[PDB]
């Protein structure tokens, strides 16, 4: 066979939480399939379609500050580590549909939040009331699958192929952070009273959407140059919105405002605390081995600490 291999420093380090993929654009596809290769399988995909899947997804990713081609991979590779490190937890179509949930999560993103499009009335807001940018991001997936040559899960039966487009579907929908505040709630209880039950379908859901939210905010959970650069990378993004929100005559949230550029550590520090924590330490709890996520986001809500208190700078 013709198996997909890595430099030795990347065979490594791809296997920890906190893995970076790089700056070299090209290497992205590589290591998608490599991660695919080892946490599926070499016969999950004829290579040929999953490369002209994975080259048109790209295409249909757009050239935007945080919501990009990166980003894909970035939350893909999260889900990778978690897959290796709960290996007997999941199922053969799950390995196969998340890491392609992941990759598609956000295709066609212009960089714009649900509120924008609700109050800019684009015309997606009056086809998807709710979690608008979710179900085109779903919507977008399903039309790449739909390309001559492009169907991956060609060798699935059909009813093989709609449980994997709904557990993508589902997955896709839960990165709606706007669900993830109810999902987790949901999932703490069931924990606390002994509830949850992994063989239950609508609780592997609510499991997978937890993952899934853990895995779009990675980039908390990463070594703290990378998670400080990655910040200017949303709020430049923000900020874009916050901006539109003004031409709009409606002022923005304040993390959207270009002018409160100063309260972005205090933004942060909200964040850990009412979000990234609350997230990584629920899904601890559930997946014991993904400790190295919750550990990552401290040590960076610690780094924004020392910011506030102006032992560190945010250049
Ligand atoms: C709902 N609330 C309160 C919020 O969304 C919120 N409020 N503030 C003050 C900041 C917020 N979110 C983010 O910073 C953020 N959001 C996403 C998701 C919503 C799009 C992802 C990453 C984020 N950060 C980040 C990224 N890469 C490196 N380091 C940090
Ligand atoms: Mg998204
Ligand atoms: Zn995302």
């Amino acid at each position: 066979l013709m198996q997909f291999t890595l430099p030795v420093r990347l065979c490594k380090e791809i296997e920890l939480f906190h893995f970076d993929i790089g700056p070299f654009e090209n290497m992205w596809p590589g290591i998608f399939v490599y991660m695919v290769h080892r946490s599926c399988g070499t016969s999950c995909f004829e290579l040929e379609k999953l490369c002209r899947f994975i080259m048109s997804v790209k295409k249909n990713y757009r050239r935007v500050p945080y919501h990009n081609w990166k980003h894909a991979v970035t939350v893909a590779h999260c889900m990778y580590a978690i897959l290796q490190n709960n290996h007997t937890l999941f199922t053969d179509l799950e390995r196969k549909g998340l890491l392609i949930a992941c990759l598609c999560h956000d295709l066609d993103h212009r960089g714009f939040s649900n509120s924008y499009l609700q109050k800019f009335d684009h015309p997606l807001a009056a086809l998807y009331s709710t979690s608008t940018m979710e179900q085109h991001h779903f919507s977008q997936t399903v039309s790449i699958l739909q390309l001559e040559g492009h169907n991956i899960f060609s060798t699935l039966s059909s009813s093989e192929y709609e449980q994997v487009l709904e557990i993508i579907r589902k997955a896709i929908i839960a990165t709606d952070l706007a669900l993830y505040f109810g999902n987790r709630k949901q999932l703490e209880e069931m924990y606390q009273t002994g509830s949850l039950n992994l063989n239950n379908q609508s609780h592997r859901d609510r499991v997978i959407g937890l993952m899934m939210t853990a895995c779009d905010l990675c980039s908390v959970t990463k070594l703290w140059p990378v998670t400080k650069l990655t910040a200017n990378d949303i709020y430049a993004e923000f900020w874009a919105e916050g901006d539109e929100m003004k031409k709009l005559g409606i002022q923005p949230i304040p993390m959207m405002d270009r002018d409160k550029k100063d309260e972005v550590p205090q933004g942060q520090l909200g964040f850990y605390n009412a979000v990234a924590i609350p997230c990584y330490t629920t899904l601890t709890q559930i997946l014991p081995p993904t400790e190295p996520l919750l550990k990552a986001c401290r040590d960076n809500l610690s780094q924004w600490e020392k910011v506030i208190r102006g032992e560190e700078t945010a250049t």
